[PDB]
């Protein structure tokens, strides 16, 4: 009744998620043409089925998500019973407004792409905006590495106890004063006026950089220069979404950071062999439950 | 071609729009039957008209929804060449999203609403949350604020230049950034914990607490205290939406603000009665000045940091 | 599976109705913030549950109405695996066409409003006009007080075998007709020219005024003088709805009704204690039953 | 920028209305296939232009509404500027409810399909039942067949001052008080339960039965017995759409109405060749001049009190 | 939990399904009013149901089209759990592009009219073109013929193993090629330039002209002359769809065709007695299996 | 009020019809982000303004696809009066049916996602599949390589008059006995079983192979040698849409064609510096023409056998 399929080639979450769940993957034949068409052949029947798709990581955004659609579609065409779109890193989800300029909402083109591709269901992680719920009208569970990270925080930084958390930029203020909360510990913020501003406190204390996502670690690694500068005893970066393109992992090696977490959202196993310090949390575990609890009509919240 | 519609009777914005459009307002028969019904008869041809329907302000939030949903209703059934709806501070803006629990998202069911009515634009001005424009597939103008903003600190605040803008909490970081950016000063910001944090400098300056609304002002009136005990020489709260309800108005005369300043995109003429430190900013002008080149296929961008 | 669950502070029908169900009432936070906003939390996953909204008779159309549109997608997004609204009278019933002006169809409005709130289903009593049921694309089950209204009129009226129906206006002409039909008894009808005219006969004989609903009552109490000017022996006054706004309760009293009958799909305890010849007709079971029937994949039309 | 099309065949209204316009009907490839599917090819570029497509009236319904959507289809999709269904009798009007069964709601079927095939505008008279109206999310406009009607009641019937409106139902109660108040005479009510049952007054009174279609006429028929047995002087039979199928010109040959007058939005002159107390009010001008307001934008209301 | 309806009149198809399912036909008071509207009303509560329409056979188009729009609209009004139409031959089949005219597409207003009307799921056979399936957003299940008619063709055919399968016109190529490659043999095309030209080789071989429809049988009566003059042994005519309106009866009997094979999915007793050469393949035991298995979760696509 | 852009990057196509219609492409302010997420702003205001964009031909089907429907969508919230999108060769065209399989009929999750994005128009060249159209509710413009196709024939092959017309599948019958009857010449088919068979004669005549597109060019390749075994003094290949990926320009350096004639559908520049074979029909003057049309509401049908 429960069908487990994955996006192209990028495996490893969903073969974990499928394990944990007792499942096999189902069978898909997926392929890129010659001339770059998405081949896709759902390779069983999966009529009356409660179909999961787990979104690949071949780092092509444009090609998974098309991937994605192509595969909800033959599902829906094929008489599944239901069709979920499993989505840890949600595409698109920092174009989630127009911020003054003449921009597309992409993220809301995605929401609209994947209920007409025909999705019941949504299953993400840590969505860059909680709003983003609102641009769809399908039930949407939005999970949160939260607990996940203060988990690691309290298990890997002795003067957890005395650190701050700290926000890159502006936007990431809500994120860390409720992490900084939980802790009950302090908080500080960095603004780019270009020169780095710094508010709060973080002298001769453990800096912990927390931020759902960073791709080019520009910012990142800019912002543990600051807090050095500012006496932070050690810098620690805490990404739920590591995405690391492009100049990011030397930046990383090049940097102070004691550390950088991210969880395995998008894979991070070729990025690890050339970067020392990434450290990984494991999120199959939440989102097999989520899958599972999802099935069983059973409190998905409860991960929260 | 152009027409303009006022919601019931809180009609002073809806007039002043209209007067800067050089219109009179278009003749509506509406009322409440007795069991609490709203009625509503347009009380001319809209037909092949591009119409604005400006959203009332008597402040009972599901009336003035209603009242506004069966009129975009009854001009699409007319019909009317466009409709527009004019809501300078948007219902349930505060509920869009979930925050970890089993909450309905307001703001989206109110936009669903506004297009299943039958809106084919919507004209707001300083939206919560800019992703609101994400919640409809029609057009949205989320008109801004902060030029008549920067405008008033620039000519009512003599130590402008030298100033703190500080976001009453943490969901307020990026816009009072953006103010402190342009008027090239310090930021702050407020954290709510049963106390409150505040990081940044204030010490020795005029601290301006900004923010996109005001309701029983709870927040901002200890935000002030907060301010002036951390030193800073005076303390000012000018905010977007001025709801001011149940014990706002009490909270500010006896707060320490040196003045609270508002727009009205929500009417606040009873309420400065009671309240001497509220000034208000007339929004009119930018409100008519969207219409105007909404209907003419003019550029409405220009109003984002340009007071017409 | 079956969760009910009731809307604001009106709980005495939905408390009816989930007693014969043998069902506690759903639990929800509801409550209306200093500036007027509906506040509402349902405080109990229902996840994969049928659902069924009972409206709220706090007399604040808008506010229930709202209310009601809050929950119906608060269930949706959480997940409900079915959400029926049960509004046993249907806002803006009156207003369901134009009628030669430019006014709204705001009963199409309304109808519109539950479907996009989320609603996969509507059980309503005795709409003002049958076609409304036409306003929605989803199922409606529209109960009838009929049956307990003519089980009324036999057992609280000696003279009922020879008693005369009549219609306040020239619209409920087809309602009372079918009444008179189903008794075997006299119809007449009241049009207001004002100065009213009737048409049938009512000399000598019980007159009962039938109407779907009565707000201000000024129609069914001058239709009343009309009746005993016209030498009915005696005056009842039947309506499924009673709202009784403004004047209608002093009004009444004011009037010659033997008595007032209505049913409680408005709650009618407060005004019965300022208007003793009012009496009510429990339509709980009809809608309990119906929601059972609806559940179970048995016949509602049994009811009708 | 004003395109008219006919429906297959009935012609004459389509031809009525364009003729009333300035205008020639626009070319339609219009066929039944051998299998009997319904064959078009809009004959001519539609591209940017006002559409109005008139239906045409062979009476086999299923026929005339699948061409008419299939026009309306080939409009929407060669890029008319609008499409706009000119349905003067609307089919199954008189499935719209569900009245105690598990029936099909027909009329809101028909208006699903009127939709999805792409009307974005629909032009009707005498709806059976004005709710068919909230039946669209498109704009409907339901012209009245009254002012017409009264206008042939004052000119033709001498005691109209004097005479008695009818509903042959209890369904039609509405209509007739409605005519009998703006003539200011009387109104009374037939109500079949296998017998009827008449409440009014029409003793030595001219009788008028109006009702909004007589399809077999049974019940006029019997209603106008039944009013000469009342004391009637003579009675009348005024229906908007004749539809007069099976045996109704049998029964109306035989029956007691002095005339029976209907509209010409069913064609009528084949069926006045075989009855000669049928007389046909031509609604072309009402038509006409609905369909140019509509496409000026100009008020359409007019109409519903004033005959063009 | 199933249950099977059948369009007006034409019931042979639809009780030689209910029959293979061990089921009774629904009850159904179809008819047509005087005034030619089509008159249904479903005889009984299909409540929770899983209902299946069979289109009927009038052979008027139209009215066979409204009459099961009004049936599956009934059916979702009155609370069916899933409504499938099952549609052998798929009307306005033929008219699915504008073809360079300003034509309708009148199968796409089909699809539409009938998703509109409230239809889940759609059963038929041997759509005209593939990408009618794309005219839907609703699942289709597109059965095949073809096995049926190579059956039919091997144990028929004693020359079969040398014939030749021959398309009426161009666009019938993909058809016959299919069919000429699972047998094995030549395929051959006719085009009318009118002059009829033929493509391929039909010399001393028996000539099979196969098409997935047949109306007035015009061009596959002139197709059959050309044959006959090329030297084919003896030339079958094989139609999945035997519409066989108009001349076409007369045209075949005076026409050289061996035999004409149709399925039954258009009724054909009538005209089987007007013509000898006729010969029909059940199919209601494929359109049987069909909904049994659609009902079931299980596989259709066994069936292709 | 006309406004034309460009997808990414390969803009000549796009500049070639903006030239001809007296216009500049419109600003876009267009890359690709570190994570390959696309991005877009359109740097001048839309507001009111017919919009067409053209996409761009970079090859990688899914960015350009997805900047498409970001372009789109950035357009309609921007308030275009129309947004149209001109998409010289369809994705995923080639995924129109399930062929006995559980596949996507990819082709119309296309036409959805154009749909949703808000395309109100489409503008394409020769679909791989006419029922493509049949996957859209807004109307398609459908244009013809045919007429420019037969133009070509007609001056650049001097036995013309006596070749024959060859359909590499099945599939592409109806196409060429189309340009076979036009030209009144002969037409033959290719059917592949791994082998292929011929029927119709191309004995001691010019064969022309026509398709809708060529990609790795194995089928049209194979069919040359096919043709050439069976009479035909010499070989071409016109294809509308020449995608030619993977090892296609190696197969057509070896393969007996005399000539390979493709359109500007999709950008030929850098492979035709390594293939001396290819030649190139410009289309842009047809594409320009529709454009044209579609705004001034003229007849797009006269280039369906008329180059402009």
């Amino acid at each position: 009744n429960i069908k487990i399929f994955s996006g192209s080639s990028h495996q490893d979450l969903s073969q974990k998620i499928a394990d944990r769940l007792g499942l096999e993957l189902g069978k898909v034949v997926t392929k890129k043409f010659s001339n770059q068409e998405t081949c896709v052949e759902i390779g069983e029947s999966v009529r009356g089925e409660d179909v999961y798709i787990v979104q690949s990581g071949c780092g092509e955004i444009n090609n998974n998500l098309m991937e994605l659609l192509i595969m909800i579609n033959a599902c829906k065409i094929a008489s599944a019973s239901r069709v979920t779109a499993v989505i840890p890193c949600f595409p698109y989800a920092r174009q989630d407004k127009k911020d003054k300029s003449r921009a597309p909402i992409s993220a809301k083109l995605v929401a609209n792409m994947l209920s007409v591709a025909g999705a019941d269901h949504i299953i993400t992680m840590d969505l860059h905006a909680s709003q983003i719920q609102g641009f769809f009208d399908i039930p949407v569970d939005n999970l949160y590495a939260e607990p996940a990270v203060l988990k690691w925080i309290r298990e890997n930084i002795s003067e957890w106890r005395n650190c701050t958390i700290v926000s890159p930029d502006a936007g990431g203020a809500k994120r860390v004063t409720s992490i900084a909360d939980r802790l009950n510990v302090d908080f500080a913020l960095i603004h780019k006026e270009d020169r780095m501003v710094l508010v709060g406190d973080v002298k001769d204390r453990v800096a912990i950089l927390v931020d759902d996502m960073a791709d080019t670690c520009g910012t990142i690694c800019h912002a543990a220069d600051k807090l050095l500068s500012a006496g932070a005893t050690r810098v620690y970066a805490i990404l739920t979404h590591g995405i690391f393109s492009g100049p990011a992992i030397s930046r990383i090696n090049n940097a102070c950071f004691e550390a950088v977490v991210v969880t395995n959202t998008i894979p991070q196993e070729d990025k690890m062999k050339h970067c020392s310090k990434i450290q990984v949390i494991d999120i199959s575990m939440i989102l097999a439950e989520a899958i599972r609890r999802t099935h069983n009509g059973e409190s998905v919240s409860y991960l929260f």
